[PDB]
């Protein structure tokens, strides 16, 4: 199984922002694809008083108006199977045929149990290391 | 934009790094190596002098690695451009694959030549942390 069907994004790898710049490089091939609850979670925490969740939601967001000029990127308002947060990324990537793009520990095990192909901004990071 | 893969050139398979990213799941195919670019290699590896040899070793074991992160298929005839440059460049352009190749000049031709190419270094910048 090797997707061509772009991108799936969680929260992680849009607050982490390098995301955005391996786009730009070429080394993210689209279509890039957003769950409307991923932005819902970056506006909850951007709607924090505490300044530290403040400005990684807004941090976040940043992330995605910068990949919308690398390549297409929509929101997926439409997401049925699941119920947690995990769970729905993965359906997600199965039903689009999309790779999953995460630094999460616990989704990125989730992904390998399931055979979902996931990519972390983080494991690039630490092979491009010197 | 370009949808038919990525035509890696001597010097990306010499560097090594690209077999790292492949294996991490940014190296999206097909992947296309020019016979030119594996003959090269084999002169490298078979030259008197052993640095040469560790360069052609050392692309023909990052090759191998590559072949297992995905599907590569060494393309064995080009007859568009004189140069090894302009080879690169159209092959890339008629495959509609972006080039990638850690040759800084190069680059700037595939600018040029208006086709898509993709540095390894440029990707080791994009990585330093934000925020």
């Amino acid at each position: 199984n090797a997707p061509r069907g772009g991108k799936v994004l969680d929260t992680s790898v849009l607050v982490d922002g390098r995301v955005a710049e391996v786009a730009a490089v070429g080394f993210l091939e689209g279509p890039l694809w957003v769950p409307h609850f991923v932005l819902k979670e970056l506006q909850h925490f951007a709607d924090s008083q505490d300044p530290l969740r403040r400005a990684k939601g807004r941090r976040g967001l940043e992330t995605l108006e910068r990949l919308r000029e690398a390549a297409p990127l929509e929101v997926l308002e439409t997401t049925p199977k699941g119920e947690s947060v995990d769970e729905k990324l993965l359906f997600l990537a199965r039903d689009l045929e999309a790779a999953l793009v995460t630094n999460d520990h616990a989704l990125l095990q989730m992904a390998r149990i399931y055979g979902v192909k996931a990519l972390s901004i983080q494991a690039l990071a630490q092979a491009l290391r010197p």
